């Protein structure tokens, strides 16, 4: 039921468009936040899933971190998609602005691997600090499933999809 995505690989389909209202439209199995590793869902991608839920993931969030402790940078769980999804799989791409190691955005894709079909922003990418091109290729060069990339920014979208090796 995913439209209007441009194929980019065998698995990798691209879309200009809000995750939020994407997820709201599709329903998918499984949608992917761009996760901390407090679950802490403030802003960017995380901000908008958690505010469309109505803190509802957030309220999850703080009793699956008050059990479990904290994510690993490159690490995922699953928790309930609420009005939005199946499922989130919340994945921490690793925070350039944290000072975090770019080299785990590898290991945060290989999280998508045990998923059939995924809704996915680009892992550290916007307030993450990360190069969206460089995402976009770990991502095609990583995740074998197939992944549906809503790409918020129209500008940057079309840098993606123009760049696209
Ligand atoms: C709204 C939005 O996400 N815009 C945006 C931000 C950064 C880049 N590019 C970039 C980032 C970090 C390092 C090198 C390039 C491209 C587009």
């Amino acid at each position: 039921s995913f439209s209007g995505y441009l194929k980019l690989t065998d698995n990798v389909y691209i879309k200009n468009a809000d995750i939020v209202e994407e997820a709201k439209k599709v329903k998918p199995t499984v949608v992917v936040n761009a996760a901390n590793v407090y679950l802490k869902h403030g802003g960017g991608v995380a901000g908008a899933l958690n505010k469309a839920t109505n803190n509802a993931m957030q309220v999850e969030s703080d009793d699956y971190i008050a059990t479990n402790g904290p994510l690993k940078v490159g690490g995922s769980c699953v928790l309930s998609g609420h009005n939005l999804a199946k499922h989130c799989l919340h994945v921490v791409g690793p925070n350039v602005n944290k000072g975090e190691d770019i080299q785990l955005l590898k290991s945060a894709y290989e999280n998508f691997n045990q998923h059939e079909v995924l809704l996915a922003p680009l892992l550290s990418a916007g307030i993450f600090g990360a190069d969206p091109i460089h995402s976009l290729r770990v991502c095609v060069d990583t995740v074998r499933t197939n992944v549906y990339l809503a790409v918020f920014d129209k500008n940057l979208y079309d840098k993606l999809v123009s760049s696209f090796l």
